[PDB]
């Protein structure tokens, strides 16, 4: 039986699924961990105990506890990101799109879902890995790991609550695909782990951690990189905001053990009301509960090992959309709402500065303001809106990716990087929010080929043409066709920079990437305030 599948630690039974006029394999809600609840709570994963009998592997599984979007109920702009499941602390499971016939060793791709660490699901529609399986003949998995307190509370020298367990749940699911994907047609040796946002992250993250670099072969990061300043926080801040979390929920802080038996005996609920209330600062793009520099999963600090090139050696591809900032703006940042245009006063201006820059001393706030103003119009609301939409996307998203690329150039097998600039015709949200974070998903995993979607025809030749860039990448390490007639997509060099934009034009290929604003991101900057 095709969708009968024999695995180290059981039988799965999965489902015919029909995609695009055809029928696949899916095998959905696959533990690969023991439920991390009660005491488990905070703690490592322990692998999934094998099972005598069938697992049904033909439903989607719960969503793992973690705060919902409720800004605009009923939006599909925002709900398509909130859990379409159950929660539940038992949501360590993984999904696999099989192609039919079930394939003998092709290619594997793991999907890791963003959500800034603190949510995320991989069930959702937008992540239906349906599409991508079929149309381009690849096993397609798609992780789970804990969001929020309970992946990342960090007590750290505590065994109870280490840190970076929601980190160890996406290796466990690595080091399960990497013992099964075999048994449903899948190559264990190339398999290509990619994420957005977070996930992208975490994908970097993998590639530093010395724990996780044999569990894969290559690696893709869409608008995320494991310097990002709301990816990791010190292991000091880590316990600051897990002592502040028990003080949330009045609990005995006298001792790890207390706090840590405190919050394990609180709802999950619990935790995600007062998750917000211990951040450092007044800020956007903050998180509470992200990795931690431990010396464990990370052996020392992320530059030092991006310098030193302690790191997983091998093929990247990677980019950023051409919006960044204008999700967080739009949920913190004075002066944005949703059903406006949003047009900013030089009032609201520095506001979102002083929120986008959060420890920047006063001199730090200038030379942003001044980096980011056009003296001779500085009152345009459209320009003031813009321009902080770059400084919060600039200094979050896009210049660590690049700081990123170029350390990780320097040591490795081949990068890829493009500029994905083209906005979704059927985009909910408003106009001046733009290519939106998020919103090359849809591209990535085929949605456009579906008609009832409604996207373009050159949305869907974008779409197969993205699609068929990352598989035959995650297949061979270059995302073109070996010798084509097609535009050829640039290796990112040390020398030469280039990248290309991905849109539904002719390829176009440049260089430097924001490079002017980042050299002030990655190098100015952070020597001023080291100063001041
Ligand atoms: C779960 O597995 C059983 C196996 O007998 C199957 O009959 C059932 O239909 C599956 N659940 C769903 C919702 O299909
Ligand atoms: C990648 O590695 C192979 C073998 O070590 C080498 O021949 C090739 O030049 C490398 N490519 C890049 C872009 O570094
Ligand atoms: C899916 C994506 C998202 C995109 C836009 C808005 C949200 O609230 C979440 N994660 C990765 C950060």
């Amino acid at each position: 039986s095709e969708l009968l599948v024999n695995t180290k630690s059981g039988k799965v039974m999965g489902t015919r699924v029909p995609v695009l006029s055809s029928h696949i394999s899916a095998f959905l809600g696959i533990p690969f961990a023991e439920p991390p609840v009660g005491n488990m709570r905070f703690r490592r994963p322990e692998p999934k105990k094998p099972w005598s009998g069938v697992w049904n592997a033909s439903t989607y599984p719960n969503n793992c506890q973690q705060y919902v979007d409720e800004q605009f109920p009923g939006f599909s702009g925002s709900e398509m990101w909130n859990p379409n499941r159950e929660m539940s602390e038992d949501c360590l499971y993984l999904n696999i799109w099989v192609p039919s016939p079930r394939p003998k060793s092709t290619t594997v791709m793991v999907w890791i879902y963003g959500g800034g660490f603190y949510s995320g699901s991989s069930t959702l529609d937008v992540y239906n890995g349906k599409y991508l399986a079929y149309t381009e003949e690849v096993v397609l998995v798609s992780l789970s790991y804990r969001v929020g307190a309970f992946g990342f509370l960090a007590l750290h020298g505590s065994q109870e609550a280490p840190g970076n367990v929601g980190l160890l749940d996406q290796r466990m699911a690595l080091q399960w695909v990497h013992d099964n994907i075999q048994f449903f047609g899948g190559d264990p040796k190339t398999v290509t782990i990619f994420g957005e946002s977070a996930g992208g992250a975490s994908v970097g993250m993998h590639i530093l951690s010395p724990g996780s670099r044999d569990l894969f072969r290559r690696a893709i990061l869409q608008s995320g990189s494991p310097n990002c300043p709301w990816a990791s926080v010190s292991v000091a801040e880590g316990r600051r905001r897990a002592v502040e979390l028990g003080r949330n929920l009045n609990c005995n802080l006298n001792s790890d053990e207390e706090l840590i038996h405190c919050l394990r005996e609180k709802k999950p609920q619990e935790l995600i009301d007062v998750e917000w209330n211990v951040l450092p600062f007044d800020s956007i793009f903050r998180f509470s509960f992200v990795p931690v520099i431990d010396g464990e999963f990370f052996p020392t600090s992320l530059e030092s090992m991006l310098n030193s090139g302690n790191f997983k050696k091998t093929q990247i591809l990677l980019g950023v959309n051409k919006d960044e900032g204008s999700f967080f703006l739009l949920y913190g940042a004075p002066g944005f709402s949703k059903d406006s245009e949003s047009k900013i006063s030089r009032e609201d201006f520095m506001s979102g500065v002083k929120l986008s820059v959060p420890h920047a001393n006063d001199l730090g706030l200038d030379a942003v303001t001044l980096q980011y103003t056009d003296w001779m119009d500085d009152n345009n609301g459209i320009k003031n809106r813009d321009g902080l939409d770059d400084i919060v996307g600039d200094h979050n998203v896009i210049c660590p990716l690049m700081h990123f690329v170029n350390k990780y150039t320097k040591f490795g097998n081949g990068t890829y990087l493009y500029f994905f600039n083209h906005r979704a015709s059927n985009l909910v949200w408003p106009e001046w929010m733009g290519v939106i974070h998020g919103y090359e998903i849809e591209f990535v995993f085929g949605l456009p080929l579906v008609k009832e979607l409604n996207y373009t025809a050159e949305e869907e030749a974008l779409s197969r043409r993205i699609m068929h860039y990352w598989a035959t990448f995650a297949k061979t390490g270059n995302p073109n066709e070996p010798h084509s007639q097609e535009s050829k997509w640039p290796l990112f060099t040390t020398k030469e920079q280039k990248f290309i934009d991905l849109n539904t034009e002719p390829m176009k290929v440049h260089q430097r990437l924001r490079v002017q604003m980042c050299v002030f991101w990655n190098q100015f900057l952070p020597k001023l305030l080291n100063a001041t």
